[PDB]
């Protein structure tokens, strides 16, 4: 039911949310790194997670990082059994570099409902 | 409950959905722009938003704009509480620009159930 | 309820879940591509599906294809009431190609529940 979070490093941060209506809670980096231009990274977060059941947790874009720096989150899908790390992979889509330094607000996790029932085959799926 | 939708200008359109079983509501530009080769912009939505509580807007990608010119929605993430102006940063994944005139269905926007619930931190995930 | 699938051809592979807190289905080729560096495809996946009512599918990205290899999903929306194949779009981010056999998995199909309420228009979507 709760969101479970186990902490890696010092400097991890316990995952939190920006706002009472905000979608998501807010992953930072706990490494100083640099998105190269048109370039890919795994950022470290130093925290593992579990999110509750009927559900799976979606590293999701930052606004602010993709509007000014064109950076975009690849990936991005953990699984409610999942037990390591949270790695956030980051595109830049820009000619230029892109900085993080530790603490950064690098993405969101958000909660999605989902379900997994299980797969018939048919043969028409109309009607 | 329902979706809420404030107009910000003549030419917004209430966002609508193409069909029955349609996952979203389709989101139109009121701005004649153009998203350079490898590059992207926000687009003008000319409205603002309230997801149901429970949820947040997901702004997702059109699957025509997709494969025939290579436009990828970065960003996305609209929260409940946000009271502004919807932008669809759009990146051209592609050598060529592409244009867009008011009107234009640039994106849709999905309506995704979410959890919200507080976060306990733990020293083992498992069991 | 169930997840409905209709096999189009041969090679077609019934989607299946990797595990039993997995997010998503394992979404296979059907064919032998290349996805060109800096470039983008359709790969067919050889078969047709209707998710439960109440979700879309969403086509997401596999994790491992996504950071050894730069493989982003464009696209990714597949309604609950679209009866045609599933294509995977697939956008390469890096300047070396990338294979893809019959059989591999390209992406994982995961189930998210939505709404779609009625859009009432309002001047003040505060208070
Ligand atoms: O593609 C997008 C993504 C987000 N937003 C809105 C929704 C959200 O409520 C607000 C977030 O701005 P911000 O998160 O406060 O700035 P930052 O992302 O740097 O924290 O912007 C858009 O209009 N378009
Ligand atoms: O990556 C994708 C995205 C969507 N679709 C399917 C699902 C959806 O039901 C249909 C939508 O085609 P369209 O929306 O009618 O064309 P357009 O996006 O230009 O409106 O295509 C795919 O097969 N692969
Ligand atoms: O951006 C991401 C995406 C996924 N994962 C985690 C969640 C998931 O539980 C695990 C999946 O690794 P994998 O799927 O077993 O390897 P592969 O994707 O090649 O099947 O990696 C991350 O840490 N960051
Ligand atoms: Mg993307």
């Amino acid at each position: 039911s709760s969101l479970l979070v186990k902490k890696l490093v010092e400097s991890a941060t316990t995952p939190m949310r920006g706002s009472e209506g905000a979608a998501g809670y807010d992953i930072s980096s706990v490494e100083d790194v640099v998105v190269p231009a048109m370039g890919r990274i795994a950022v470290s977060t130093g925290i593992s997670i579990r999110v509750p059941d009927g559900t799976y947790g979606r590293i999701a874009p930052r606004s602010g990082l993709a509007y000014k720096y064109g950076i975009d989150v690849l990936a991005g899908v953990i699984d409610s059994d999942y037990r390591g790390e949270v790695k956030v992979i980051l595109y830049n889509t820009t000619e230029r570099d892109y900085i993080i330094k530790k603490g950064d607000r690098i993405a969101q996790l958000i909660l999605e409902q989902i379900v997994t029932p299980g797969v018939a085959v048919v043969l028409d799926l109309s009607d």
